[PDB]
């Protein structure tokens, strides 16, 4: 009950006649949180590894050495974490730090052992993890939801009314590549990232969760700004957006998602806002 599947990169021109079911196979991770299991995917867009760890009875660790050609998982890599589930803790090189809901952690390169645990076996913590390669070691930082920064954004005229939470951000901390965040749209608002953009120099991954209703749906937009497609998401699913693709979404109700951005730069404003011509 450990899984890591591989996904490739593509030309924009490669996906152009792609059907939905194969669009979903290349870009969408359908199952992320299954009790007791580790579910991760390895994308060749800047080699991001993301997925989820849901420990229940016995604690879990992402144990990967030979597969990545190293002796331990984070020998050459950094790792972000946000817990969207129940109460838990992670022990990091022995230091056990409790993790309550929407608490996050940045763990830099060189950390040998990271064990995730849950406190209650039937109300587990859901650890959404993102690991990205790192050439320099930076300090570990716990990112409490209490300390988590809340920025008002949106109007109801644009149906984007929401609150963004910065977790791993270059202005508040030092990492190599990884940037992480969390967005809750308020009820009555469905649009995320709507005035849209592409960033040639880095990529992003959206993971949608906490759907308002069991029947809620998210339509995540994808593709090159002139040629766009969409994928339809159930709760707790994720979509890799390559550097040449835009990324936005709409729900039938409100929801939340975590964004994880990485690439060769951390500059936030190296990006092209797509004017509204999208065919
Ligand atoms: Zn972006």
């Amino acid at each position: 009950s450990f899984s890591m599947v591989t996904r490739y990169a593509h030309s924009p021109e490669d996906i152009q006649h792609y059907d939905t079911s194969k669009l979903r196979h290349e870009f969408l991770m359908e199952k992320i949180f299954n009790p007791g299991d580790i579910l991760l995917t390895y994308t060749y867009n800047d080699r991001m590894i993301f997925g989820g760890v849901m420990p229940t009875d016995e604690p879990l660790e992402i144990k990967l050495s030979t597969e990545l050609g190293v002796d331990f998982f984070l020998q050459r890599r950094e790792l972000g974490i946000i817990n969207i589930g129940g109460a838990g803790a992670i022990t990091i090189d022995g230091r056990k730090d409790a993790m309550s809901n929407q608490d996050g952690y940045y763990i830099g390169m060189g950390t040998q052992k990271v064990v995730f645990t849950s406190e209650d076996r039937d109300h587990p913590a859901k650890f959404y993890v993102v690991s990205t390669p790192a050439h320099k070691t930076y300090p570990n930082k716990k990112l409490p939801f209490a300390t988590a920064l809340a920025k008002p954004m949106g109007d109801q005229q644009h149906l984007n009314k929401r609150t963004i939470y910065k977790y791993i951000d270059a202005s508040q901390m030092d990492t190599c590549q990884l940037q992480m965040g969390y967005t809750v749209l308020e009820p009555g608002s469905s649009w995320n990232t709507m005035p849209a953009h592409t960033h040639a120099r880095r990529m992003e991954t959206y993971m949608y969760f906490n759907f308002a209703d069991p029947e809620t749906r998210v339509f995540h937009f994808l593709g090159k700004p002139d040629e766009t497609r969409h994928i339809t998401l159930f709760n707790e699913q994720a979509v890799v957006n390559p550097s040449w693709s835009i990324h936005c979404g709409v729900g039938t109700t409100n929801y939340a998602f975590i964004w994880a951005m990485c690439g060769e730069n951390q500059t936030y404003d190296d990006m092209d806002q797509v004017a509204m011509n999208e065919l």
